[PDB]
């Protein structure tokens, strides 16, 4: 039979696209087929979001991967929790408690307040946008308030600091660095710290930090065979059929977004085992019906998402009852002379940095 | 014309406003016609469904309520079908059409009381629950201002990280000594976390509301603390006064939250909302849900004629001067200083929006 996914993807995201199609070839099965209804969209629409949410809900879809931003992160949290449609994403991770959503994307606080703690910062500077959330900015005053940091905190969406975290869409670290660098004071004297899980994504080492320190988190292990094996085959795809591919590196959120078929496809294996009903027919319902009668299969489905125990792109991969990322480690990076280097890695279990 | 009203679940006093303010603006030549839903405002689902259900009905605006998980849903929905929304909760920081704030932005003269006081450091308590947008001005400032600013989140109080909250608050007010403690949250939430606080005489706590009075004022008891705070109602009006013995009168049962002799800012600006709707509209069944996917939006044209009558209202109400800019945002607006003196509550001076500095009255 034929299982129909929904797909919510923001206009431009063509890598992330490429890795989902790359995604339903690698993982296809002879005990099923993915059906996906792909809708492109401004993501941070909420009406947008809406419409597109309703019309796979009139389809009859099992569960939808997509995004979500930050204007949007409510509208899908709360259909997906009053129709008990699951919502798979690499998206930022929410703290609040969300049924029926998966999120693909481990959470970076641990690691990063981890790793303010074992560079031994007790003062430095948080320039941050709220694009992915403003839960890291409460990480960081809780613990300057609990560990006597002085943190200067700054939204930018004559100073002698020197200590810097930057946790803001990629372009403005350009801006803000090269404002850093002609300033000529002690150029090299700074250390930024780049809070995202892609420090050798895109051009983020493009820029020219001036001689500065430069620490970073990556998720993707290029050492990994796995990783390995994946990037000889899409470094070698064809870029008119792949946007985005035919590359020597995958941005996180693209490795998610495979990752994410992965886990799909083992959800519905293992459903498909217990011959829980996951391919249904039919009528297209009414998105604001009243009362809002939720499907009876959805909790199922998010069950065993949740279940999910596999190996991927982006490492471990394993969730809590939630839906979040858990046992995943984040790999600690410098910029050193030579170029991007793995210095340790930090682990959900254990929740120490690891030197080496 | 029919207008909707969007009134969270235990909204009783600015639903009872609203209502006065219907009869009290009424007119012979013309009428309002609401169509009241009461809903859970923070769940975007449900206020989908309720916007959606009004939009359905064929209303010239929506009067309502959003909070931080809510907001988002409302922008949307207003610039996407064209339809005004009307209401009286916090402003929004970015700009939006067809979104009318009757609540003016409080943030600048919470950053000019800080200076106006010469605070250089102080604790800031506030809770992720009401939202951040103001802990983020005085965070912005900080740097500028040489401000050392503790901030702590009274939120996730009786959550899973308690304890980490009463040890930064036992680390900030026992062992780093404070003293000087603003408090960002919900006006009846003040009691509840000031208790805690004093669980001294030598506090000053600067209450980040625009309702100083609308609560508790103790002896709650601050212990002989400085308390300071903002109020957009001044009852030495002749207009708020007279509204006052007018609205201390009306009988409890009938409408719920009255009887009283003030008025929480919140009700005050709904019942503000009915003059302006009435302004605005002079001179210029049933409800499907799923009419926001099966109808097409209200031509801009027609829907910006609405929404400029509104931005253009210029009215004196219980909230003062009413004016807007072009993107729906309170103007010209003043707000008074309050401190809490032994014989109690005392205007000791005003921030006027125009001029953006604390002003001390004699
Ligand atoms: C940068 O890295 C160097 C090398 O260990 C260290 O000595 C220095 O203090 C770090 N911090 C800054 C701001 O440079
Ligand atoms: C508000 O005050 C400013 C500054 O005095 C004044 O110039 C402006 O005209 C006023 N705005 C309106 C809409 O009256």
């Amino acid at each position: 039979n034929s299982i129909q996914i929904g797909g919510l993807f923001p206009r431009g995201a063509d890598q992330e696209y490429s890795a989902f199609r790359v995604g339903m070839v690698q993982f296809s099965t002879s005990e099923f087929r993915l059906t996906p209804h792909i809708d492109n969209l401004e993501v941070a629409n909420s009406f947008a979001v809406t419409a597109a949410f309703c019309s796979q809900f009139s389809r009859g879809v099992y569960a939808i991967f997509g995004f979500y931003d930050k204007k949007s992160v409510n509208t899908i949290t709360s259909f997906c929790g009053t129709l008990h449609v699951s919502f798979i994403t690499p998206s930022f991770p929410t703290d609040g408690t969300h049924p029926f959503v998966i999120q693909m994307r481990p959470d970076l606080k641990g690691a990063l307040l981890s790793l303010i703690e074992y560079y031994q910062w007790d003062k430095f500077a948080y320039l941050y946008d709220s694009d992915r959330g403003l839960s890291t900015l409460q990480a960081v005053l809780d613990s300057a308030a609990e560990k006597k940091w002085q943190v200067t905190a700054i939204n930018v969406g004559l100073k002698k600091e020197r200590r810097v975290i930057l946790d803001c869409e990629r372009d403005k670290v350009n801006d803000i660095v090269d404002q850093v660098i002609t300033i000529g004071k002690h150029v090299k004297g700074y250390h930024y710290i780049i809070a995202n899980l892609g420090f050798t994504d895109g051009d983020l080492l493009k820029i020219q930090f001036g001689g500065a320190n430069v620490s970073g988190f990556q998720i993707v292990d290029y050492d990994d065979s796995l990783v390995s094996k994946f990037i000889e085959r899409w470094s070698t795809l064809e870029e008119k059929e792949y946007p985005g591919a035919h590359t020597a590196t995958i941005k996180y959120t693209s490795a998610l977004t495979y990752d994410a078929v992965q886990v799909m496809t083992e959800a519905f294996r293992n459903l498909r085992k217990q011959r829980i009903e996951i391919s249904r027919r039919g009528n297209a319902g009414d998105c604001l019906a009243n009362p809002a009668v939720p499907w009876g299969q959805g909790v199922e489905i998010e069950r065993a998402l949740k279940q999910v125990q596999v190996e991927g792109l982006s490492g471990n991969i394993k969730f809590d009852q939630n839906g979040k990322r858990i046992n995943y480690t984040i790999n600690i990076m410098e910029l050193k002379t030579n170029g991007p280097r793995k210095i340790g890695y930090w682990s959900e279990v254990d929740k120490m940095v690891v030197t080496l």
